[PDB]
């Protein structure tokens, strides 16, 4: 409770300057210390649901040994805006594992919808999150409609706290079997879209796995990550933003600054 109080005023100043709302939850898995700022409020998931989507795929692959290497063929109608990987394999298809890595590491939208189909749609991903004890997460729509980020709309949202709690269960806890857990971590470590967010806030020698989200409207963007200080227990954190006007721009610098404040509050230099 006191760590949250240490950074309450700096967080309020950061979000005042940003012109919107910032939600942060961070947990030191070594001490159990946490820092919260609007951590239980709902923010749009945007692209960040794709990390949990890949985790749900891995969970299913624990029972279906052939799932990850199953080839998925798709037509041009499957390609939606921002499919930088899947468009290069339109004429060949890709495996479920390749689609998952593309959804995580490039935010590939065609890949994300194809995987959602394999899981039974937004309700199927929501069901997976319930199965690990997350009662907050909800996915309701497909790409790209899920990015509307409408103020007050609970569709396709979660809270920073629930995002962090579910991330910890999947990457460090027992929600996935050990081989699948390491694959999820490896996919997150290989993300290419987050160099200016949580990654910009940590020392160069720390290992980081993250998944970003960018709705493109309402100043709504986010990032969640597991970070490993060298020789120390990992930290799990989530930073989500939104703003009142549709034309309001998101800020990667604000996300990185919020991550820095969270780590400062936890006392990790
Ligand atoms: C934030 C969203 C959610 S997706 C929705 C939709 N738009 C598209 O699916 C789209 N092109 O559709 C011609 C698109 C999304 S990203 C890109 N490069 N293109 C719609 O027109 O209703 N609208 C918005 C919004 O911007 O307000
Ligand atoms: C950094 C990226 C790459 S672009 C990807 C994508 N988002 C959009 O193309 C988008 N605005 O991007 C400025 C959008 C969607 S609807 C609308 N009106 N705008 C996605 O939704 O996956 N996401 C992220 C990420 O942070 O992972």
């Amino acid at each position: 409770h006191m760590l949250t109080n240490l950074v309450a005023e700096p967080f309020a100043k950061l979000e005042q300057d940003f012109g919107g709302s910032i939600g942060v939850y961070a947990m030191d898995t070594g001490s159990g210390a946490t820092v919260s700022y609007r951590a239980e409020e709902r923010f749009p998931l945007c692209s960040s649901f794709k990390g949990f989507l890949a985790a749900a795929v891995l969970a299913r692959s624990q029972q279906q040994a052939g799932l990850l290497d199953t080839p998925i063929r798709y037509g041009k109608n499957a390609l939606v805006p921002w499919s930088p990987i899947s468009e290069k394999y339109l004429t060949t298809g890709m495996t479920v594992a390749e689609l998952s890595a593309a959804a995580v590491q490039y935010s590939d939208n065609a890949a994300a919808n194809l995987l959602l189909k394999e899981l039974g749609g937004p309700a199927g991903l929501t069901a997976f999150m319930r199965s690990i004890g997350d009662t907050t997460f909800r996915l309701d729509r497909w790409e790209l409609e899920l990015n509307s980020a409408i103020p007050g709309d609970a569709r396709d949202t979660s809270s920073p706290r629930a995002v962090t709690e579910s991330l910890q269960k999947l990457t460090l806890g027992s929600a996935l079997a050990a081989p699948q857990r390491q694959q999820f971590v490896d996919w997150l470590k290989g993300n290419t879209t987050g160099n200016h967010r949580i990654r910009a806030a940590v020392p160069a020698d720390w290992a980081v796995g993250d998944k970003t989200g960018t709705c493109g409207v309402y100043g709504t963007a986010n990032d969640y990550a597991v970070v490993w200080p060298t020789g120390r227990a990992p930290i799990v954190l989530a930073v989500y933003t939104r703003a009142p006007n549709k034309d309001d721009k998101h800020s990667e610098a604000v996300i990185a600054a919020a991550a820095r404040l969270a780590l400062e509050g936890l006392g990790v230099n």
